[PDB]
RNA sequence: GGUACGUACC
RNA sequence: GGUACGUACC
């Protein structure tokens, strides 16, 4: 069942339910989606009884949220009312956006769905005029370039075309913002923390941002907050593995002779050694390209000693000279790569492998993290009957090793632990992804029982529905406030805690206790604001508004001016310099996928095994990766992808990221 | 592929 | 603005 809201509920509805636009700031578990569902029934029985036309869209930021809206909110109440429907950039739907806005009543959506139709490109349109209400959940994304943003930008345009009208009247939807916390913004002051919040206000047309104070004691019994617990590891535990890999890395670095301004393991390091492979390709220097690549994958192994188990260490490096050897080998069904340089570093590695391996064994040099997280886990996972709980951590390979680790060690096993890791969609990662259907069976799973710790990475900490947990840990990972109150958002079963495990040499705990600070002020600046005089709070909101409109005008004459010809260009093996392309042999497929098109193309490169398929295209002269084989059209085509080449122009060698980097289009 | 946001480091 | 990690949308 029966559609009414609790007091804390109707408190923060009542402003939207006579029509004001507004944000509304509710924690997480308060049911902020719930009221959303009041406002839309409301409004739309209104509109019924004046006899006129009402219509509500919601947006959303993540595809398995139009889903999760239909089936526990919005379906139950207004399905047997109004014509109501889920749509996504997923499902291909065989009718045009511009019917279904004129068939249904309330649609819920991800943004991009709506601002594609606003766009068009492929040219009647819908206009925002079209709906009589516009809610956007998870409403601080609200900001910069992003669709929500763009969308309420297209509305403040069409609200200063209405009063140009009036002197010489088109309609402006009402518009509801639903958020747990609008942020700070980076804030390191109160003033700009206050800037912020008017800015989002700004950004939503918002007449006034909306926060439980009346039923303030209702909303706490509702929300329980979980016990805060910092657990720090100093680490003077010796480190063998890390000494022993600096020495391996300070032998290289005499043969090619780069010397880093810049401590082994670190962040800067990274960057130098991948400028520096960058530069030598560019040059022509197969010696410094060659070791500053390995050194890379050196760096990588000690970064993750400093997180996880050695073990993994070993086998970045171990996995790395597999490939290495694969691809260096000359096998059959081809039609010498291993130079001085490559043999130097395969028989280094070979040489220091033995004692890495039989080093890595021994735990009690295995990371002073790991022990705080086991003590974490283990007595959490024996203070309850049936618990729950997500360990939070910065990198793909870390969810995954994380997950090995509690499966390699049968006392979690033992003691109830059923492990699972959880990480992201994309394809930009130098780890693999998981799916978006494996993301739902694995939080399937958890809600079930069959998992019972998620290791995520920032996948889990905004909008996804996931089970009430006891423990939610951050391992080393420190993000924002945001993201901080909703990870602590987790954490809302009896008797549940947050907790930071971390190394004192990080600066994460110092991170930690910024975004704590950070979001002191957020509640000051929304009390500051929500006090402020109305014509104060107008005044500030105006400018706010009308320099948004004006940031988009700069950021349009900046992509204006980059708006080729091939054949200007040809296309170098990075690692050995090889000629191997013109501009003129290459042409694109779908226009993303780009692909050769030499007669004698064949010749000049080799296939192994390890999107279309699994087989690599290597250099023939020297085994580097530049792509893999595609079928289309049952023709076997080249993929290159451009990070592996450097182009040398005819006026000058460059290397690319991406093909659109190019200044160069390409046919069909 | 294209784009966006978040964080760290320059 | 750049590099990397992470996430998302089309
Ligand atoms: N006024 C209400 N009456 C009954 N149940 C409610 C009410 N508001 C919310 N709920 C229930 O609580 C749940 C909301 O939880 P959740 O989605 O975690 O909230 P939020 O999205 O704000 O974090 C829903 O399953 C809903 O059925
Ligand atoms: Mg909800
Ligand atoms: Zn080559």
């Amino acid at each position: 069942g029966d559609l009414t809201l609790r007091d804390y509920q109707m408190e923060v509805a009542k402003p939207a339910l006579n029509g004001e636009n507004i944000i509304i700031c509710l924690p997480t578990g308060s049911g902020k989606t719930r009221v959303a569902v009041y406002i839309t029934k409301d409004h739309l029985d209104k509109k019924r009884k004046a006899s006129e036309q009402g219509k509500v869209i919601v947006l959303v930021n993540k595809v398995p949220l139009v889903e999760q809206h239909l089936r526990k909110e919005f379906n139950p109440f207004l399905k047997h009312w109004y014509q109501v429907i889920g749509l996504s950039g997923d499902s291909e739907l065989k009718i045009s956006f511009p019917e279904v806005v004129k068939r249904y009543d309330v649609i819920i959506c991800t943004a991009q769905i709506l601002e594609n139709s606003l766009l068009n490109a492929t040219e009647e349109s819908v206009r925002l005029s079209d709906f009589s209400l516009i809610i956007i959940d998870q409403c601080h994304h609200t900001q910069k370039e992003g669709v929500y943003n763009n969308i309420m930008r297209r509305y403040l345009k069409e609200k200063i075309k209405n009063r140009k009208q009036a002197k010489e009247l088109i309609p402006q939807p009402q518009i509801l913002g639903l958020t747990a916390s609008p942020g700070v913004g980076g804030a390191r002051s109160n003033s700009k923390a206050e800037e912020h919040i008017l800015k989002i206000c700004a950004n939503l047309d918002a007449c006034r941002i909306m926060t439980v104070k009346e039923h303030a004691s209702q909303l706490k019994n509702q929300v329980k907050e979980p016990f805060k617990k910092t657990v720090i590891a100093d680490d003077k535990r010796r480190d063998p593995f890390r000494e022993r890999i600096i020495e391996i890395m300070q032998d290289i670095q005499k043969y090619c002779q780069l010397y880093p301004k810049s401590e082994f393991g670190s962040q800067p390091y990274e960057q130098w050694v991948i400028r520096e492979e960058r530069r030598a390709a560019k040059e022509e220097k197969r010696k410094e390209r060659v070791c500053a690549e390995h050194l890379k994958k050196y760096n990588d192994a000690l970064q993750i000693n400093d997180t996880i188990r050695m073990v993994d260490a070993y086998n970045h490096l171990n996995n790395f000279y597999k490939e290495l050897k694969r691809r260096k080998t000359a096998e059959s069904d081809d039609d010498s790569k291993q130079d001085e340089t490559d043999e130097f570093l395969m028989r280094l590695f070979h040489a220091k492998k033995k004692q890495l391996k039989e080093l890595a064994r021994k735990p009690e040099y295995d990371n002073e993290k790991l022990m705080k997280l086991r003590n974490t886990l283990m007595e959490e996972f024996t203070k309850t009957e049936e618990p729950r709980g997500i360990i939070f951590t910065k990198t793909r390979q870390s969810a995954l090793a994380l997950y090995h680790w509690i499966m390699d060690n049968p006392k979690f096993e033992e003691v109830g632990i059923k492990a699972h890791f959880l990480i992201g969609a994309g394809h930009n990662s130098e780890t693999k992804p998981m799916t978006q259907n494996e993301q739902r069976e694995v939080i399937d799973k958890f809600r079930g029982g069959s998992i019972n710790l998620l290791i995520a990475t920032t996948v889990a900490e905004e909008g996804l529905d996931i089970k009430e947990c006891n423990i939610v840990i951050r391992y080393g990972l420190v993000t924002n406030e945001i993201a901080m109150v909703q990870a602590r958002g987790r954490a809302r079963a009896d008797e549940s805690t947050y907790a930071l495990v971390a190394s004192s040499g990080s600066g994460a705990v110092e991170r930690e206790d910024v975004n704590i600070f950070r979001e002191n002020m957020m509640y000051k600046a929304i009390r500051r604001v929500q006090e402020m005089p109305p014509e104060e709070y107008l005044n500030k909101i105006q400018d706010f508004q009308l320099q948004s409109i004006v940031e988009k005008q700069m950021k349009a004459k900046r992509d204006q001016r980059k708006t080729k010809n091939p054949s200007l260009i040809t296309f170098l093996c990075k690692n050995c310099h090889k000629l191997i392309c013109s501009g003129e042999d290459i042409q694109v497929i779908e226009n993303m996928h780009h692909v050769s098109v030499k007669k004698d193309f064949q010749h000049l490169y080799h296939k192994r095994e390890n999107y279309q398929t699994n087989v690599e295209i290597i250099c023939k002269d020297c085994g580097q990766v530049w792509g893999n084989m595609m079928v289309y059209r049952g023709l076997d085509l080249p993929c290159l992808k451009i990070r592996n080449f450097v182009v040398a122009f005819e006026d000058t060698k460059e290397i690319f990221k991406k093909w659109g980097e190019l200044p160069i289009i390409f046919p069909d």
